[PDB]
């Protein structure tokens, strides 16, 4: 049963809404479990108040640098950063959650949420969920960003958590 995590999105300070995300768990357990982990603020740091600081429409939302909040930071729950966990689930389309990185093995917290179909990330970047709820929200969002990611207002997950 996969779980099932919430972000509440602010445009400058201002609610936008509500996405949710099911994490696949049952195919990348170690990667799931970190952005659970993080969306909760379980172990006393996450996501909660953090950045997108990359959005490129008709590409991909990317944030979870809740470290450095410009792309250059960011931590998972099992130390600064951790393996590529697999490669099985693949770029398929719209909605598709994955892992940022900066090279092999490389993952943090950082994580984007596209907005296209972006094959070529297969086998380089690890997918661990998709959007459930609220793409309409994560298209929102998109409209802020900018063809070099510079967004145009400050986006942030005001609150985020578990719902199952
Ligand atoms: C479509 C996704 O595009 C990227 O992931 C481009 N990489 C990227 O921004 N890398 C910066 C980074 C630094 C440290 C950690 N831990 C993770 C990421």
């Amino acid at each position: 049963v996969n779980p099932t995590v919430f972000f509440d999105i602010a445009v400058d300070g201002e609610p936008l809404g509500r996405v949710s995300f099911e994490l696949f768990a049952d195919k990348v357990p170690k990667t799931a479990e970190n952005f659970r982990a993080l969306s909760t603020g379980e172990k006393g740091f996450g996501y909660k108040g953090s950045c997108f600081h990359r959005i490129i429409p008709g590409f991909m939302c990317q944030g979870g640098d809740f470290t450095r909040h410009n792309g250059t930071g960011g931590k998972s729950i099992y130390g600064e950063k951790f393996e590529d966990e697999n490669f099985i689930l693949k770029h398929t389309g719209p909605g598709i959650l994955s892992m940022a990185n900066a090279g092999p093995n490389t993952n943090g917290s950082q994580f984007f949420i596209c907005t296209a179909k972006t094959e070529w990330l297969d086998g380089k970047h690890v997918v661990f969920g998709k959007v459930k709820e609220g793409m309409n929200i994560v298209e929102a969002m998109e409209r802020f960003g900018s063809r070099n990611g510079k967004t145009s207002k400050k986006i942030t997950i005001a609150d985020c958590g578990q719902l199952e």
